[PDB]
């Protein structure tokens, strides 16, 4: 009865948290659900435990009661000698990246241009972006600023959607789960490289992780770090190596959020599954590991060390830190006391 359900977004996660619930004994189980605004509701009547979300996410999540559990750790060799699972989060700088051979692009030529997006309403790909264009052009119409674009998420029939891709079939066009072709960090990316698109709002890691042999995947095995090109907001353009001074802004980790009547069990279950199944964990290489699904990110980025404990127990608004929360908040006037379902 010690049983925490997951909720895997689209087919592909599900096939992962099956492999997962298996190998845990069934101390996970699973529930699906086509997006992760569905993942949410499940869990807010009930019906799931968990499931680890971008922080645009966490805040619709927070909007409707649901809270903060662990987050991401990503490798950083800063906090030395503390174990991973008690080091402090770092954030992942979100970028704006372009091909070095598009020329003359820059952060104030972006207007008319056909643009990449992990999905609507995540932090990287949506709400930095979508926020400073909202910001600079004075309006709305962030719909209209783009010529085309691929923003798994939005309406199928208009230019947001334009350029996604969908499943092998062709089925499933901008859907917001790892079925469209071009969706989440990867699938942006992957647009960009294949020039879909001019450029593409991801992170830092996404680039580095995708380039010089990163990826042994056919669309990135021959792809190479110098062809590619950070837009700064100053208007200048810098080689992939100085994300650190050539940002949109940093990012929240993901984080696993849940029910906060279900919070503590979440976490228990949560820590010991990784002690399994973690980086370097029990059964991780030999039977199944919780962090690795092929640079497709399922569940987890693929970069994730460890979930780590939170510091000072935080409401989700202080998981996102007071600026982001603003940013985001100021975006949503476009389309505070709220919870959309
Ligand atoms: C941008 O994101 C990048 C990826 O998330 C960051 O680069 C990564 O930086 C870390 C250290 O912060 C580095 O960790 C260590 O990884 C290896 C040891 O486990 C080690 O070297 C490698 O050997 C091979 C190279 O021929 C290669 O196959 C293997 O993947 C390793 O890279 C390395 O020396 C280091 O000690 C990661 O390796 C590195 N990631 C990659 C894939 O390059 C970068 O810091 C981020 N920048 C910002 C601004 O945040
Ligand atoms: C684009 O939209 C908004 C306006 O450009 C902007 O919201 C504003 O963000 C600033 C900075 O985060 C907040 O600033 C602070 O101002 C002073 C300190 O300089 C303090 O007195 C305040 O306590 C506060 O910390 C503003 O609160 C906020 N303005 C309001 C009230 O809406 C967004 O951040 C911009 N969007 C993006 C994505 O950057
Ligand atoms: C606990 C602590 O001292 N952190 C503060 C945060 O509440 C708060 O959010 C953080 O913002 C940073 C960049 O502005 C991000 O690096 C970081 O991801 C984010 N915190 C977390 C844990 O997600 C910031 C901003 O008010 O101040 C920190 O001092
Ligand atoms: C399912 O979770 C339960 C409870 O968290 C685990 O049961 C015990 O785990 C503790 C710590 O690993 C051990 O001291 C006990 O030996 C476990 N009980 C037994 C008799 O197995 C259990 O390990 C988990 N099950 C699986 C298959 O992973
Ligand atoms: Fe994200
Ligand atoms: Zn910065
Ligand atoms: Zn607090």
């Amino acid at each position: 009865y010690t049983r925490v359900v997951w909720c895997a977004v689209g087919p592909e996660e599900q096939k992962k948290c099956q492999q997962w619930s298996q190998q845990s004994g069934q101390n996970v189980t699973c529930a699906t659900a086509s997006t992760t605004d569905d993942c949410i509701v499940l869990v807010l009547k009930g019906e799931a435990d968990a499931l680890n979300l971008d922080g645009g996410y966490i805040y619709t999540a927070g909007k409707c009661g649901l809270v903060p559990v662990l987050a991401e750790n990503r490798k950083s060799s800063k906090h030395s000698s503390l174990d991973c699972v008690l080091r402090p989060t770092e954030g992942y700088l979100a970028v704006a990246v372009v091909k070095k051979a598009n020329e003359g692009l820059t952060w104030n030529s972006l207007k008319d241009k056909k643009s990449c997006h992990t999905a609507v309403d995540r932090t990287a790909g949506w709400n930095i972006p979508m926020g400073l264009i909202v910001n600079q052009t004075g309006s709305c119409a962030f719909d209209e600023f783009f010529s085309q674009s691929c923003a798994p998420g939005a309406d199928p029939k208009s230019r947001l959607c334009a350029l996604c891709a969908g499943d092998d079939q062709g089925l499933d066009k901008c859907v917001p789960n790892s079925k469209e072709k071009y969706y989440g960090y990867t699938g942006a990316f992957r647009c960009l490289a294949e020039d879909v698109g001019d450029v593409a709002f991801v992170k830092n890691d996404t680039v580095w992780e995708n380039t010089n042999g990163e990826s042994t995947a056919d669309w990135a095995k021959n792809l190479k770090r110098e062809d590619f090109r950070l837009l700064c907001l100053d208007g200048t353009r810098k080689p992939v190596t100085e994300a650190q001074s050539c940002h949109l802004a940093v990012a929240p980790n993901h984080a696993v959020v849940s029910r906060s009547d279900r919070a503590a069990h979440v976490e228990q279950v949560l820590l010991h599954q990784q002690a399994l199944f973690g980086k370097n964990g029990k059964n991780c290489p030999d039977k199944f590991c919780l962090f690795k699904s092929e640079t497709k990110n399922l569940l987890f980025n693929d970069n994730t060390e460890c979930l780590a404990k939170l510091g000072g127990r935080p409401t989700y608004e202080e998981y996102l830190g007071t600026e982001y929360v603003t940013a985001i908040a100021n975006l949503k006037k476009c389309s505070l006391e709220a919870c959309a379902f």
